[PDB]
């Protein structure tokens, strides 16, 4: 079980998975996922991805609870920093 | 759906709608909204407002779950940071 990102809608191009946590820009960076770059993402059941526009979990937050091919208009590449949680 | 901040008593004066998120000062200033000018709030059913004192979520916090005219006379003007949930 884990969160994969991808860089594209429908869950196309490049993807990073992730475990519950707190990521900031830096961290995210690290794990290879750029800036701004976020378009879909894959959820397991029962967890919580909380996205945020800016660094440091601050800025606009999406949330998102299930497989999502589109993030919307608004969140699309704006991820910055994210909060996993299996619950 | 969105929470719409008002400079004015009864949603009166200049207004900033904003979606969920944690909005520091700097970032509630580049939104628009100005330091200590918060007065009368649009809080969307479901939604939770907590209001900040000082910047980066610290002071005293205020809370708003439903429209509110008049933040009080303690909140009024005083906002300077702000979390806005969806739940
Ligand atoms: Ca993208
Ligand atoms: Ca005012």
């Amino acid at each position: 079980k884990a969160v994969t990102f991808y860089e594209d809608i429908n869950y196309g191009g490049a993807s990073v998975s992730l475990q519950p946590g707190n990521y900031t820009l830096s961290q995210l960076n690290t794990a290879k996922i750029p800036n701004d770059w976020m378009t879909s993402l894959k959820v397991p059941s029962g967890w919580t991805v909380d996205v945020y526009e800016n660094d440091n979990f601050t800025g606009t937050k999406w949330t998102y609870t299930s497989d999502t091919p589109w993030v919307g208009n608004d969140a699309n590449d704006k991820m910055r920093s994210v909060k996993i949680y299996s619950t």
